[PDB]
């Protein structure tokens, strides 16, 4: 489609957990070590929607809006149905980023 500026659940970005991100931390739910995203509130880590939908589960059961894909660090809103860039998401992508290709 076309990505978002700005989304109207930017608000729901949490804090970093001092631990950092694991980027190749396995799903919570199946252990799965493919196509993990991060949820941007709660920063519990579960799969995507082409492996068991853990994420998108997650996203029903707790309404957290903003997911962090660990394959390529797009944002996606569960719904606005887009990718959202937006400064407030530069941190977590960069510590993602850091982690996944060992900067
Ligand atoms: O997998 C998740 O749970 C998180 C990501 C996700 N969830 C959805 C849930 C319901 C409806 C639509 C989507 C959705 N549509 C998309 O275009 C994208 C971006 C994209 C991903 C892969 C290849 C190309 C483009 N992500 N996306
Ligand atoms: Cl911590
Ligand atoms: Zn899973
Ligand atoms: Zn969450
Ligand atoms: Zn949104």
């Amino acid at each position: 489609g076309s990505p978002l500026p700005w989304c109207p659940h930017l608000v729901a970005v949490c804090p970093i957990p001092a631990a950092g991100l694991d980027v190749t931390q396995p799903c919570g739910d199946c252990g799965t070590i493919q196509e993990n995203w991060v949820c941007l509130s709660c920063y519990q880590v579960y799969c995507g929607r082409y492996i068991n939908g853990h994420m998108l589960q997650h996203h029903g059961n707790s309404g957290h809006p903003l997911v962090l894909s660990y394959i390529d660090l797009s944002a996606w809103c569960y719904y606005c149905q887009a990718y959202v860039h937006h400064q407030a998401l530069l941190d977590v992508k960069n510590i993602a980023h850091q982690n996944k290709f060992g900067e």
